[PDB]
Parts: C-alpha cells; sequence; structure tokens
C-alpha cells in the first residue's frame, strides 16, 4: 500500500469516517456540556516543619469537627430521573433549588446493606411540604419541627420551586469525612516554607468555601489550645469538566476509530475491486456494468442510462467474440446468485433486438428464474412444460412488449430441474432455435449451486460469466470457469456487473472502470 | 499467516473462544462475589523518630497485651461444609451469627501435631446450646459455666438461628500474635512525621476496630510508664476482594487461553482444508460435497439436499471424464475408513440412474462394506459367495427400493477377501456386467488400509479416490493415489467428501467451496 | 524521487507556494502589528529566605489592598469594533484615550452568567459625557457624581475626543485579584539571596508601575507592622508580541505548509506527465499539441501558432503512418470527453486540405458534436438524416470558409446515436466518400462513454486516440485501446493534446516535449 492507496481509501470511507467521528465528537460534547462542574477553592495557612501538621489536616478529629458543625451528614441533591436531567436543567438556565436542613434523624433502617437512610422531600410551596421515606407521606412546615414515625427533620427556608423533590440522605459520620477528604488536598508549594495551600473541590461554590473555612478555623483553633493568610475563596471558573480536552479527545478517538475499522475493512475485503484483478488470472472481461439508480427493462424504459450504453459496449464487443463460434446460442451464467445474471441478459436482449436482429431469450433458470414476471406472463408451458413433452416449442415462445425480442419463461419449478435439462428435448429446441433466430441468449443457474449450468453450456457456442462487483471474489470467478472446463464447457470471459465508481480503484490502477457520461444535457 | 487468516480463524472457533472465555468471566465473578470481604480500619497516631516506635508496635509485648485483652485466642467461625458456603450464606441475605466467648479451657490435646484443640457448638435456641469435642456431647446454657470432661466454656449472648454450627478452636498464643501481626501494618506516611498510620484487616469490621483500638491504647499505656488523633474506625466498603481487577484478568485470561489453544489447533491441524490443497500437488477434484444435516438414500428421501446437487455436478463432471475409458466401470475408493466413499457412491448411482441409465452397485468392500443393510438385503449370495463359486451372477443382483439401479452385496465376510477378488470370475463379472449396464460403480476398501482396490482397479476404467474434508491429509491422499499407481491402477482424479463452511477458507483462499443453497423457498 | 525531481516540482508550483507562504506572512506581519503591546515592569525586594515571602506578595491579603488603593475593579477600556481596531489605531498614530474614575457602582444585575455589569461611557466634549447601560441614556459630568437609574459614577478628567465609546465594568474583587495575580511573578534570581524580582506585565507602561509600586508598598508596610531598592519603572520596549519569532514562524509555518501541499498533489496526480509514459506501455505517440494561448480554426487564424506547427508534425508523421492502411479513412477519439478530439481533427483537416489535398470531416459524435457551430452550420441535414434515410450524401456535405475542406454536420441528435451508425448507409457513405476525397476524418464519442466509437472504427483504416495532457491517465488510455482491441478495431496510437512546460518533466526525464518556437520575430 502507498499513499494514494490509502488516500483513496479514505475517500471511499469518508462517510463512514465522518460518521464515526461526528458521533465521537457529539457524545464528547454532550458529556463536557452535562457534567456536573466542579470548582475549587483554595486558602492559605502560615505554619511556624509542616508535614505532621499536614497529616493533622486531614485527620479525621479536624474533619470530623467540620462535618457536626456545618451539618456535612445531611446530603441533600435535587432529585433528576436521568443521568443528564441536571446537566440540562444548568442548561436551559434553571438554577438549583437548595434547602436548609439542620436536624435530620431518620429511624436509621441500618440493614444489611444500606447504612445510609434516605428520604424524599417534594416543595410544596415556599413554606410546607411534604416527605416519603418508604411510601409513608408526611407532612411538614418550615420552621415547627416533624417528629412522627421515627423521622425528626428540620427545614428551613426552602428556596425551590413547587414540585422540585430532594434526596436527603442521612450518611455515616465516617462516609462524610471520607467523602470531605477525599475532595480536600493539604500542599506545601514551597517544601520548606511555612505555607499550606488547602484546596477543596465540589459541586457547590459557595458550600466549598464555608468547609474549607471551618476546616481552617477547626484547625487554627485545634493548635492554639498559626495563620490563616487566605481566607477559602471559590475560583469562579469550574476546574471540570475541562471541556477543551474532552472535546479534543472525543475529535482523536473518533478518527482513530474510524482509522482502524476503515483499515480493517479494507484488509478484509475480498471481492472484486476492478476488471484488471480479473485480467490478471487470464479471465477477459468484455464489458463493466456500472449500478444504475433506477418491472419495464432498463434499456427500454432508459435507453440513455449509463449502464445500457456499457451493454451496447457489451453488444459490440460480443458482436466480435460471437462470430468464429459453433452456433448463436449464448449462455449466460453469474458465479453467485444476485449477481445481476438477468439484468444483463434481458437488457442485452433488447440492445441487440433493435439492431434488427430477432434475438430469443431461454430463461433456463428452473429453480429461481424470474423473467417471465419480468416480461408479463402467461406462465403456463414455459421451458419446464416443453422439456417434460406436455407443449411444443411454438407454444412456449412469446413476445416482450416492452421488448423486440423473443422470450422463453422456466414454466413451473420442476422437482428434476437437472434431469429436465439433460432430456434430448433441450437441443432439440436450440437447434430448432438457432434456425429461427440470429441469436439465442440463455439464462442459467449460477454454476457454484448447481449443474445446470454445466448441462446447458454443452449446446452453447458461447458461454460467459456475470461477476458482481464487490460481492464475487477472483478465485471464486476462477473456481466457476474451472469447473464449466471440467464438464466440457470453455468459458468466453466474464462480465464485471454492479461496478461503483471508487476513488481507491483510481489510486491502486490507473482506471476506475465506472465509465463518463456523455449527453448534451439537453 | 495474516490478518484475514487470524481473524477467519477466530471466526470459525468464535464458539470455543467465547466458551473458554466465558467460563473464566464466570469463575471469576464467582470468586469475587464468594469471597470473603476483607474490610480495613486505620487510626492516627502522634509520635512526639517513630521507627522504633514502630517496631515496638509490632512487638509480641504490646500484641500480646491485646490477645489477651480480647480473647483473641478464642476463634469462632460460622460454619459451612462447602468452600462457598460463606459466600452464598452472605449473597442471600443471612446476617452472620455471632457468639461471645469469655471463657474457654480445652482439654490441650497437645499431640504429634494437632496444637489446636477444636470444638463444634451447635445452637440448640437462644439460651442452650450443644457441645461435641471429639463426639462426646454436652449440653450448655448461657450463664452458667460448663465444666465436663476437661472441658471449660462459658458463652454469653448467643445471637443465631437454631441449628447455626460453630468452630470454636482455642488457638496457643503465639499463633494468635502471628495472625493479628500478618493482618497489623505500621507506616509513617511522611516518613518525617511523628505520625504513625496503623491499619488492620480482617473480615469482621466491627472486631478488626476494637482490636486496633486496643492496639493503640495498650502502646499508648505502655509508653507513659504519646497522642491518639484518630481512633480506629473501619472503612464500610472492603478492600479485598477487588472484584473489578478480578473479573477484568478473567476476561484477560480467557481471551489469551482462547487464542493459544485456537492458535494451537490452527498450527497442529493437517487435514484438508480446501480442494486447492490437492490441486497444488496435481490431484484433480471433480466434486466437493458439503456436509448433509440428515436407510433411505440421501439423494431419493432428499433430492433436493445440498449434499445431492453436489454429486448431481460429480455425475456431469464424471460423464464427461468417464468418456475416452476403456469400459464403463468405475471404482471409488476411500482414502481412510469412515471417509464416505459409500455415501458418495450409492447416492451417485441414485442420481445416475434417473437419468434414466442403467446403473449396477457393487459393493466390493468384503471386509466392511454394509450397502447390503442400508438398501435392504437378502442377504444371502453376494459378491463372496459368486467369487467361491456357489453362487450365479443372475443370482446376486438385486434391486434397490429407494434406488433405480441394480446392486450386489458383499455376501458373508470371506476369510480371504482379497484373494477371492484376484479370482478369475470377478473380471468375468465385470465383462458381464459392462454388457448389461451403461455404469458399473464399485466400492472398495481404502487402499491405505488393504490391497483390495488395487486389485479391483485393474479392471476399472475410471478410478476415484474419496477423501473426508478434514479428517484426511492431503499427503495421505497423495501416498494413496502413488500406491495405485505402484500397481497399475491409475486414479483418475479426487473427491473432497465433507466440506463444511468455514471463514478462514474465505479469506486464506478466495472461495469456501461450499455451495449456494438455490430454490425459490416455496 | 530525486534532487532533479523535487527541485523541478518546486519550480513547477512555485506559484502556489509562492502565494501560500505570502498569506502566511502577511496574517503573521498583520498579528505582530496588531496585537496589542504588552509592557513590563520590575522592581528589586531587598529581604533580611524569601521563599515564604514570595507567597506571601502574591496572597490576595497584599494584592486585593493593591486593587482597592488603586481601583483595579473598575475596567476602562477604549471602544473598537472589531478585533484590530485597538491595533490600526495605534499604528494611525491615533494616542489612546483614558478616562479616570473614582466612584463605580453599578446596579449589580448578578444574574445566571454575567457577574460583571458592564456600562459604555461616551464622550461628548472635554466636561460632559453621556451614559448607556442596556439602552439607557444618562448625561454626566466630570465634578458632580451621577446617583440616577441605580448607577452611581464618578468620572475625573476625559482625556479624549469626542465620540469615543469606553466600555466601562465593575468586575469582582476576585476576578481583579485573579487578573493582577496572573501578570504578577516573583523570582529570587539567586535562590539564595534576599533579593526578589517582582515583574508585571500589562498594556499600559504607566499604570503597571503604579500597580507594581502599590503591592512592593503595601507588602512592605505590612511587613513591618525590608527594604525597596529599585521602585518599579517600566521597560519602554515591549516584552509582547515578540515581532521578529512571529514572522519567522510565519515563513517557516508557510513553507512547510507549501511543502506538504505540493507534495500531496505530486503523489496524487494520476494523469499523464509526458509522452513517455504511454511509449512506456507500447503506445506510439505521433504528436504533441501544446495549449494554444487562443469559431475560426486555429490553423487559418493563426498559422504560425505553436500547435499548429506540432499538428503540422502530426500531419507529417501521419502521412508515413497511413500509408499500407486499408482505406484513407481516419478515425480520431478521444478517451475521456474535454480531450481536445475536435481542436485536433479539424485544425488537422486545415493543414492536409492546404497541401492540396481533398479532406472530408465527419462529425460523428451524434451526441455532443459542435463541428457545425465552429464551421457556421446548415444545420438541417447532417449525419443523423443521412442516417436515418432523410437526407442524400451530396446534400449533407458542405464546405467551410475558413477551411480547405469540406465537413458533414452531425446532425439534429437522434435518440438512437450508436443504432443509427450501425445501419449500413454508414458504410456506403464512407465507401462514396472514399472515392471522391483524399483523406476522410471522423470525429466520434470517446469510447469509455459510449461505444459509438468502436462501430465506426470498423469501417477507419487508422484510428488515433486523442488524450489531454493531465486530465486524462495511462491506464485510461491503455484501456481505451483495449476496448477497442475487443472490439476489433486497432488503434494506431495515440496524440496527447494540451502539453504545458513544466520543469519537473525535464528533471525526471530528458525532455519537456513542449516545443519550441522558431521564426525570425519579423
Amino acid at each position: 500500500i502507498d499513499l494514494g492507496r490509502v488516500i483513496g481509501e479514505l475517500i471511499d470511507h469518508r462517510k463512514l469516517i465522518i460518521s464515526i467521528t461526528s458521533v465521537f465528537t457529539l457524545f464528547a460534547i454532550l458529556y463536557a456540556l452535562l457534567a456536573t462542574p466542579i470548582y475549587e477553592t483554595d486558602a492559605l495557612i502560615q505554619i511556624e516543619q509542616s508535614a505532621p501538621e499536614t497529616a493533622l489536616l486531614q485527620s479525621r478529629m479536624i474533619l470530623g469537627k467540620t462535618i457536626d458543625d456545618l451539618n456535612l451528614q445531611i446530603q441533600i441533591e435535587q432529585k433528576y430521573f436521568p443521568v443528564i436531567g441536571r446537566g440540562l436543567a444548568r442548561l436551559m438556565g434553571e438554577k438549583p433549588g437548595n434547602i436548609d436542613i439542620t436536624r435530620l434523624y431518620l429511624p436509621d433502617s441500618d440493614d444489611i446493606s444500606n447504612n445510609t437512610p434516605s428520604i424524599i422531600l417534594t416543595v410544596k410551596d415556599k413554606e410546607n411540604y411534604s416527605i416519603n421515606s418508604d411510601g409513608i407521606q408526611l407532612n411538614g412546615v418550615v420552621g415547627t419541627l416533624l417528629n412522627e414515625k421515627g423521622i425528626s427533620l428540620l427545614v428551613n427556608e426552602i428556596d425551590a420551586k413547587p414540585g422540585d423533590q430532594f434526596v436527603i440522605t442521612q450518611l455515616p459520620r465516617l462516609k462524610a469525612i471520607s467523602d470531605l477528604l477525599k475532595s480536600f488536598s493539604v500542599a506545601d508549594l514551597g517544601k520548606d516554607t511555612g505555607m499550606l495551600t488547602l484546596t477543596l473541590t465540589g459541586d457547590n461554590p459557595k458550600r466549598i468555601s464555608h468547609i474549607l473555612d471551618s476546616i481552617s478555623q477547626n484547625y487554627l483553633a485545634q493548635n492554639i489550645a498559626v495563620r490563616i493568610i487566605d481566607n477559602a475563596v471559590t475560583d469562579p471558573n469550574p476546574v471540570r469538566p475541562k471541556k477543551t480536552i474532552i472535546i479534543v479527545i472525543g475529535v482523536v478517538l473518533g478518527l482513530i476509530v474510524s482509522v482502524v475499522l476503515v483499515l480493517f475493512q479494507v484488509f478484509l475485503r475480498r471481492g472484486i475491486e476492478s476488471p484488471e484483478q480479473l485480467e490478471e488470472i487470464g479471465i477477459n472481461v468484455y464489458a463493466s456494468i456500472p449500478i444504475s439508480e433506477w418491472d419495464t427493462l432498463l434499456a427500454v424504459g432508459n435507453p440513455a442510462d449509463l449502464a445500457v450504453e456499457a451493454i451496447r459496449g457489451l453488444r459490440t464487443s460480443l458482436h466480435f467474440a460471437m462470430m468464429e463460434a459453433k452456433n448463436n446460442v449464448l449462455m449466460i451464467s453469474g458465479a453467485s446468485p444476485s449477481a445481476g445474471m438477468t439484468f444483463i441478459s434481458s437488457n442485452l436482449a433488447a440492445t441487440i433486438a433493435i439492431t434488427g436482429k430477432k434475438v430469443l431469450f431461454i430463461d433456463a433458470d428452473l429453480r429461481k428464474g424470474y423473467a417471465h414476471k419480468m416480461f408479463g406472463h402467461k406462465n403456463d408451458k414455459g421451458l419446464s412444460e416443453f422439456l417434460s413433452g406436455q407443449a411444443a416449442a411454438e407454444m412456449i415462445i412469446d413476445k416482450v412488449e416492452g421488448g423486440g425480442f423473443d422470450y422463453i419463461g422456466r414454466g413451473q419449478i420442476p422437482p428434476n430441474p437437472a434431469e429436465l435439462l439433460m432430456h434430448p428435448r433441450f437441443e432439440q429446441l436450440l437447434n430448432w432455435a438457432s434456425q429461427n433466430y440470429d441469436l439465442i441468449i440463455i439464462d442459467t443457474p449460477p454454476i457454484l449451486a448447481v449443474t445446470d449450468a454445466a448441462i446447458i453450456g454443452r449446446y452453447a457456442g458461447t458461454c460467459l460469466l456475470v461477476a458482481r462487483f464487490e460481492k464475487n471474489t477472483v478465485k471464486e470467478i476462477d473456481v466457476s470457469m474451472k469447473r464449466f472446463e471440467q464438464s466440457g464447457v470453455v468459458v468466453k470471459g466474464c462480465i464485471l456487473n454492479g461496478v461503483v465508481k471508487k476513488a481507491s480503484s483510481y489510486y491502486r490502477y490507473g482506471h476506475n472502470h465506472y465509465g463518463y457520461s456523455y449527453y448534451d444535457k439537453k
């Protein structure tokens, strides 16, 4: 692989790459805008050492005094049902509702796991409120304390709108200490100075400054039984989430994921990429039919289609290739199902019939042939009925309206399709057809599925394989040709079908084999 | 090997990989959820150095005082018969039963090895209990102490349900010290500060906090004859087992074990992977029969089977390959036993007999031929009886009901099978059969087992080998062909049997050689 | 690639390289000249340690005293609508207007986000001024304080011109401290000395010296309740923007961007670079027509053109190449549209007609042929009308005035162009034309677009392909020739059209294939 190859692959997979990168960036931006902002407050303490003082500041004695003074064991959180309800409410300009509680004694369930009892407070108005611990409803008012059902609660100064719910947890003293200790850090900043930098993170900018002031003052009173230089102030710019580094990572992560997925699809695909791959093995490619964007025949409904023009090129190439053959019978056989053989063979018959030639189309796919459905069908007396002996040759030939050629349907699906084609009536039909027509085109099932095409190929003077652009493999075509040759059927060449324009073909090889549209635009 | 090869191997062995990875993850999750949770309590001590104080804290003098104060030599464990009975009981929400014992004097067996005497206490109710040391049953009550059979026991406040057994061990003082010392650790956390961080691990969160408080207080009283800043509190989140790192290791370990086992099976397998391996040595492969999911013949019970369609392809390939031969006798010989020769040869005779040809099936496997059992048999007068001279040719030919062809059974297993086939009656049978039939198909034993096929191959105009997909080796086929050629029998080609769809074949080679199913689904 | 190749590529892409480098340097110079200059003032303090004194200097206590003394919370900025209005005003010699404010109390909106209220002061004259916070207009005079609409303002000594607007923000105390702290740095400069180097950056050289003097004096008074050696003086040379390193980076960045863009265009282009690329595949190139700087024919309006001289070379090469051919019919077919086939074929007919030969020009591009428009047309009865049978051969032949040869127009665009060319009237026309003319030149559509040229090529004794210099690929030509050969049309060779002089061709190959102009300049 070279620079041209990888750049062509990027150009071809640009849509997948952009989609993956864009969804990654969207997730990164949604995270950076919905994650709760965490502020950081700092303070400065003058020590008259400071290494044992650092461990004393983070001790449960100093921090425990802060939990008790500020009631940090009363956890109050705004209620939001999703994991994004808090982020989007902040985006919508909704100010976070807050309630002040000074006394909270829950019945202390203290079960196997839930050591943190919780209730749900629903704001009814500015004054009164409701409480539901486990469905037990209790109505309370600011001021008057509540002592009912083993639940003591004192809510002061409800600052919110009616309908706001609040999860009120009474976490144990050690947990409240452990939460404060996890967000509280102490540094020396000079490693020799008597200066300690107390920092505290949290989602509430005002609350974390009151806590850090309490920690500094409780440590101050404890030491005198030291100087506070800078009291705790909260940085108004949140330190997390760091939006820029999250979005940039979302871009880089989306890009590298896109590349490795594209790099795998390039290294794992085995389908045909160009007619050159077939010609490298010695397989003559007579036409490359591009994908048509469009029950009528394409060569009649849209004669100017880019696919029909490539079929006209096949017509002229076949005319020079079909001379010096045994007979005027041309067999067309896809290598795999859904290769587009009936698309090519029926439109090829149309492009040759308009040239004034008498063409007979034989849908000899007794298993899955649908040429009768496509042309309009008196489905009785098809090819099956003729091979079985219950129909004459003149009774199975029909004319296509949007055609120009005669066509023979497969008939009713026989139980022994391969055995019917071996009947001598089949060769007698082709010998009779070879005298009343200029060209006989025969659709056959794929040789890698059944052997029907090998039997029919014995009576055809020219045999062509139909390969799908990306669905069929080069070796798949080579096995198909060798299977025909093993049964005495020489394949004249292959027809690549369903070619799509790709930039990687333009850089790996010097051509894309898609075809130029050519008309005066009017 | 390339990326395509390894990815195809992963796709083919995905079931083994997923099974191994899933059982590894299941074991890891069962360990992470059944291992007893171990909590960690910590304390803070202020030293006014601290390096000799660390060694004094872990001394048997300080720790020995703790063992005596809290009776740590009385080991009490809830009784569970399996290694998982404690884990699952905790999962089921069953609270662990605990009993308080203050006096435990066992008869002190002190034998060669068991220096730790043990008894089994069975809770009968809230008040009384039972005791069985070595089968000697003793009934005791909370309160009143027990002095019987040299066993002193004082159980206080039994907190459990009736039926809970308890193993009560009286371990020596040094062992109790060694157990505490193993879970007790001392650190300085500043390497200069007078701060010591005493930590203690254990399965009981309340007990380890009482022990660490005792250690701190016994060290405190001993030093004043120092300040305890933070008393021992237990972290409610267990430090072990670390579930996430155990499960993630279970995933990674299952994956790497799956890969190396798959990597060995890929590097150790020698069987045929595709018909290309045979054709690389110059062995013509006339058909690749896929594995049929299905005593009737497959070509009659299910004519539309994917295996029968590949046999129809063999029929058309054989017709073109059998012309220009000496006679109409086709010999089919597997390279190894259970290669599927009789599956192919009997179904091939059916697919050719429906074409209106007279086919004779000769089961010339006088050792293990079971064609008579498969078709319905008048087992008397088979091929053996004819070669021995006790049966006429017209008396050994039988007709298959679900057939269409005539068949000759092997007969009774002769003592000299190879010698019977050398009798001139065998060639006279084939010369007679060659005049009353269009094709004679002969089953023969594998040439690498016996020489019966080499003898029969002298009279057959066409000889084909049947190879099993993965069971037979390429060289195994090459040795079989060369052994025939060494005896004057030229093998026309090979028939690969039992092909299964594999993604690795699609990436190593450009084709899988399995065959496309082709029918209108109705 | 070698030194010659890369140097030739640089010479050929010199215009793109110079343009990119020049726009990069222009942006860098505009940045270096429009970015606001930032001055740096420094002071020297003598400490009698200095490590805790450094942290005390940057404390909010010392810096907060400076904000209050100098009213640093009153932010005054000259109003400029663009991001360059301040830079260019400084370039134009306009001195920055400044107003002195001592009292600023805004109504303190304090909404969700905007914690910094702002107003807009518009200077009306030396004495009075106007104020608009949110559209509310207020008129004030220097001296007399304003207390209206909850806005307290005291503006002293307006030094500006009437019309100058000023954004007056009252930022919070912490923000003003954070802005000063961000630009204030303290260093020791000896790491042991009692010398502290206080430095302060800012856009106002006089203001930053007053602030740093305040910081030094507030720290001096605070410490005595230390020696100031060097009072704060501002370096008159701004420390930023560093113009030289910005411009030099603009040069280097423009160069490396130019190189990588040129390096990609060289590695991504696949078009033909020289006639040697075609001859390496075995394609005979009979002429290389250079780009002509110029509805008349080029070979008549400017016979001395460099393109016409190369066509005269094609004429002499064709004369030697067209002998020993079946007939005197020459077909010319571009490989892709807009290849210049009609430019070459019509001018080639002119250069051969002046030699006294009778030439017939057949515009057989029934889809997009415009030869009739170029020569002057009685558009009725073209080639289409003749093939359809509604026009005689003698009625479709016309004479070109600026010609010398006869020409046949395409006629009205037929619905079946490819089918009309297959009519036997086409060969009868050429057989008749071959007897009344010395050479017949036939324009045809590109073979990679439609098959019209393959049909016409069957009756032409010589067939040539027209390749565009850079638009067509070598493989594109090779596919075109093989498609003709697949239809029984042998292409005699190719004609490279639109060649442009390039230095890289002179270094990769030994020639540029552009052609030397040759005339006596008079």
